[PDB]
RNA sequence: AAA
C-alpha cells in the first residue's frame, strides 16, 4: 500500500478530487477483508447518521422504521448504544425476511415479517402519527441472476420515494447505488441530501448513503452515472489503498482512518483521558459484538 | 365562442374532415375529468360486448389515478366484477387506499415483469390500460410506444386502451409501429394537444402492428389543429343541454353509451346526473 | 447481507 499524509478522509461524495476508468478485472479481489464487513459497514453509517440526529435533538422521542432490516445483527448494538445513553427510541424493523434472533426480546423493538408496499406503508404512517418518524432504508431486490438489474434498482428507488412521501419521516437514511452507464435505461429522480461515503464497503463497492434532514426530487441522468463510475473507482482502487502515515491509530490504513472520523460524532457515557482512547474503546466494542478479531 | 350547428361530434381520428397548417400556443382537474370519461367510455364499451365482467384491469401509468376511484365505483354499484391491478412508480391517491378489489404496485416496468405478472394473473383475462409517460423527446416517446406494444404481446390482453401521440414531423426520428385500433378523440384534452387514445378489441390473438410514417405524422399535426382550432372553439347551438361548447357536446355522446341503474325521464335528463356525478366528485364547480 |  502507498504512503500519504491526511488531514481528513473523504467524508462526502462530493469530496472526492479524482477519477480513474473502471476496471472490470477488480471484481475478482476479494469484496470483504473482514467478516461480518456488512455488518460493519452498516453499524457505522447508521451510528453516524443518527448520531447527527441525536445531535440536532430531534433523535430522542422518535420511532426509527428500519425497512429492509434483516438480518438486522448490527441493529441490537445500535439500539443497545442508545439506550445505554437514556436516549427514548422505539424501534420498528420490517423484511420479508426473518431477523437475526439476537434481536429477540427487546420491548423497544417491534420485528415485522412482511415486504412493504404503498397500501402498508400508509397504515403504520396512521398508527404512528403525530410522532417523529425516522427512516432507515436498506432495501434491495433481485430477479435471479447474481446481481440486481437495472430495473430492479429502479423499483427500489421508486418504493425509497414513496416511502418518503408517505411516511414523511423527520430524517432518512437511503440506500444509494447509482445504475452502470453500461446499464442504464432511463433518467430517474431521487431525493435531496448529502451523500455519506461508507468505509468497509466492499472492495469495489459503488454504494453510498443518502442522508437527508425535512424542513423536492432530482434527476439522475446517464452521465451521472458515468461520474460515479468513475469517482468511486479511483476511491475504491486509489483511495482506500492508502496508508495514513501520520495517522495515531493501531491501524493506518486509509478505511479505519475513514472509520475514526466517523467515530468521533457518536456520544458516550464513559469518560476517557482523550479522543484516541474513546475510538479505540469504541472500535474494539463494535469488533467485539461483531465477532471480529 | 363560434356558433355552429352539428349532428354528432367527432369521435375518432378518421371523422376530422380538414386540415390546418400549425402555430404557437382550463377547468379545474380536467386531466383527470379527460381520463375519466375516455375509460369510461372504454370500459362501457367492453361492458355491452360482455367481455367486462370477470376481468382483471392492469392499468400501468396509473399514479395518482385519483379518477380511477370513481370507475371502480360506479362498475362495482352496477355488480360487475373487475379487479384492479394499478402499477406505477410514484404513489396514488389515498382515496384509492382500504380497496380490496384495488392492488397498488409500486414497480418500474420492463418485459420481465410482465412476464411474471401474465403467470400470476393466469387465468383471469386482462384488460390492458396504459398512460405512461416521463417527465417530451420523440425518442422518450419512442421508448413508450415499444414498451406499450410488448405489454400487449406479452399480457395477451382481451382488449387494450393505449395512450397516442404522433411525434411531431419537426422532431421526426424514424418510423415505428403501434397497434391497430380505433383512435378515440378525446373531450376535455388540453386546448391544443394531439393526444388521442387507442382502443383495440383482440379475438383469436390477432394483433395487428402498423406502421407510422413522417407523412402521418404532418396529417397528425394538421388534423389536430383544425380540430384543437376550428372544431372545438365552435358552439353547437341545435344541442339541447345547459352548456352547448363542443367539449361537451363531445362528452355528451360519450356519457350516453354509459351504463346507469337509475331509470330517467329524457336521455339528457340521465347524462346531466351523470355529467353532475363526475364533476362532484372530482371537485369541479 | 451472509456465506
Ligand atoms: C401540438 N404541439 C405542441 N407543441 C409544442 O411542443 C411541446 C409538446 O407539448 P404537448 O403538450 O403537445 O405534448 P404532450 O406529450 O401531448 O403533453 P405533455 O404536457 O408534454 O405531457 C402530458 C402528460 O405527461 C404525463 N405526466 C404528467 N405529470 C407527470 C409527472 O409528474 N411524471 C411523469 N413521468 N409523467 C407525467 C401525463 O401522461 C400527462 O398526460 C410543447 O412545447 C408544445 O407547445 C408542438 N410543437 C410542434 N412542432 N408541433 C406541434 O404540433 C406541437
Ligand atoms: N419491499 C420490501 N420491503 C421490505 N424489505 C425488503 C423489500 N424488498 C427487499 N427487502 C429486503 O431488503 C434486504 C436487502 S439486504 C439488508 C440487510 C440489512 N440491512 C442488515 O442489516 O442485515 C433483504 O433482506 C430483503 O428481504
Ligand atoms: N416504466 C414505467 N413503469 C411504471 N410506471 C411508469 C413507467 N413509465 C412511466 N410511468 C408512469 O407513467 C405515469 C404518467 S402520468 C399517469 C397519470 C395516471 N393515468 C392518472 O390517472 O393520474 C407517471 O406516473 C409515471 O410514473
Amino acid at each position: 500500500m502507498d504512503v500519504v499524509s491526511l488531514d481528513k478522509p473523504f467524508m462526502y461524495f462530493e469530496e472526492i478530487d479524482n477519477e480513474l476508468d473502471y476496471e472490470p478485472e477488480s471484481a475478482n479481489e476479494v469484496a470483504k477483508k473482514l467478516p461480518y464487513q456488512g455488518q460493519l459497514k452498516l453499524l457505522l453509517g447508521e451510528l453516524f447518521f443518527l448520531s447527527k440526529l441525536q445531535r440536532h435533538g430531534i433523535l430522542d422521542g422518535a420511532t426509527v422504521v428500519y425497512i429492509g432490516s434483516a438480518p438486522g445483527t448490527h441493529i441490537r448494538y445500535l439500539r443497545d448504544h442508545f439506550y445505554n445513553l437514556g436516549v427514548i427510541i422505539k424501534w420498528m424493523l420490517i423484511d420479508g425476511r426473518h431477523h437475526d434472533p439476537i434481536l429477540n426480546g427487546l420491548r423497544d423493538v417491534t420485528l415485522v415479517t412482511r415486504f412493504v408496499d404503498e397500501e402498508y406503508l400508509r397504515s403504520i404512517k396512521k398508527q404512528l402519527h403525530p410522532s417523529k418518524i425516522i427512516l432507515i432504508s436498506d432495501v434491495r431486490s433481485k430477479r435471479g441472476g447474481n446481481e440486481p438489474s437495472t430495473a430492479d434498482l429502479l423499483s427500489n428507488y421508486a418504493l425509497q420515494n414513496v416511502m418518503i412521501s408517505i411516511l414523511n419521516p423527520v430524517a432518512s437514511s437511503l440506500k444509494w447505488r447509482c445504475p452502470f452507464p453500461d446499464q442504464w435505461i432511463k433518467d430517474f429522480y431521487i431525493p435531496h441530501g448529502n451523500k455519506m461515503l461508507q468505509p468497509f464497503a466492499p472492495s469495489y463497492s459503488a454504494e453510498m448513503r443518502l442522508l437527508s434532514i425535512y424542513t423536492r426530487l432530482t434527476r439522475v441522468t446517464k452521465s451521472d452515472a458515468v461520474n460515479y463510475e468513475k469517482k468511486m473507482y479511483y476511491l475504491n482502487k486509489i483511495v482506500r489503498n492508502k496508508v495514513v502515515i501520520n495517522f495515531d491509530y493501531p491501524n493506518q490504513e486509509y478505511d479505519y482512518f475513514h472509520m475514526y472520523f466517523m467515530l468521533r460524532t457518536v456520544y458516550c457515557n464513559k469518560t476517557f483521558p482523550t479522543t484516541k482512547a474513546k475510538i479505540l474503546f469504541l472500535q474494539q466494542s463494535i469488533f467485539r459484538f461483531l465477532n471480529i478479531p
